[PDB]
């Protein structure tokens, strides 16, 4: 039993809300430790459900249940919910708050502008789900958490249709390090602030208004690295309004002190969001 601090409140195992294993049943699979759609119980509370693998090391064991703690703790409207657990049986579960509209990637692919449907995405749905990423981290870094990957594989949107949330719902020799969304500094001095956050939100950015698209798209990881160190920075996605670009680019200062804290990335997304022109500039059609 390791305990976990978080806004100077210390929690351990114990603290964690056990439902009863008979309560949980699974639906169907999501996706892969493993995840399936469940429900817990008339009107049972439909969930999702991250199992931990029967067959595994001591350390993937004690990563789970770190992981358990640390989101419980979390409470806001822009993060995804731990419903609960259920760690007294096997395999061990985490229960949580069901994303109907999956990762934030998979979906701007997905729903890119076509001939088959030319107006399923628009600007402002774009600095809607930016603004809605933007409140989790400003949360995050009220609370003096640093998140160390803000990707759109990360985010997971509340429902595919209109009215969709997007919220933070997924925790990131380094051939695994984000490196296409890790400032200059993470590789130098390897210290993390919420500055770095707000240079993988830039990233997130970029990666949300070109629908989907791997960043630094012809690099690999040590070219981005290089590139980036030496100044290296994104040109505009497709169609990008000046003003959101300069969000980017403000995220990407060199300097860390340079770079906005999410309060004022806030502000600049509800001016652009308050522009006529930015607000309809027409996403590009892909060719299908
Ligand atoms: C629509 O189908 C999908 C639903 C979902 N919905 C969903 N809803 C809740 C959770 C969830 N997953 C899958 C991705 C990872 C996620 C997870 O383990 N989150 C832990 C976590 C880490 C940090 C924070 C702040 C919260 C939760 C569990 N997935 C996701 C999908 O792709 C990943 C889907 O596409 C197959």
């Amino acid at each position: 039993n390791p305990n976990y601090s978080f806004a100077g409140k210390t929690s351990s195992i114990s603290d964690l809300k056990e439902v009863p294993r008979k309560n949980i049943t699974l639906i169907r699979g999501l996706g892969h430790g493993e995840v399936y759609e469940g429900q817990v119980s008339p009107s049972p509370l439909q969930v999702a459900v991250k199992t931990l693998p029967e067959v595994c090391s001591e350390q993937d064991e004690l990563d789970f249940l770190m992981e358990a703690l640390i989101i419980s703790k979390f409470n806001h409207q822009n993060i995804v919910r731990c419903i609960g657990v259920s760690l007294q049986s096997l395999p061990r579960f985490i229960l949580l708050e069901l994303m109907a509209g999956g990762d934030l990637k998979s979906f701007l692919r997905e729903t890119r502008p076509r001939p088959s449907q030319p107006s399923s995405l628009a600007m402002l749905d774009l600095l809607h789900v930016a603004r809605d990423i933007a409140c989790g981290c400003q949360y995050l870094e009220e609370n003096h958490f640093i998140h160390r990957d803000i990707a759109a594989r990360n985010c997971l949107l509340t429902c595919p249709g209109p009215g969709r949330v997007a919220k933070i719902g997924d925790f990131g020799g380094c051939a695994m390090l984000p490196v296409k969304w890790m400032p200059p500094e993470a590789f130098m001095e390897g210290i993390f602030t919420s500055k770095t956050d707000t240079w993988s939100f830039g990233v997130l950015l970029w990666e949300i208004f070109s629908l989907g698209y791997m960043p630094y798209p012809s690099k690999s990881n040590q070219e981005v690295l290089e590139f980036v160190t030496s100044g290296g920075r994104m040109d505009p996605p497709k169609n990008c309004p000046g003003p959101v670009y300069r969000i980017m680019t403000q995220c990407w200062q060199h300097q860390p002190e340079d770079r906005p804290n999410f309060a004022i990335i806030l502000e600049r997304i509800e001016y652009c969001t308050q522009d006529p022109d930015v607000i309809n500039t027409a996403l590009p059609i892909e060719y299908g």
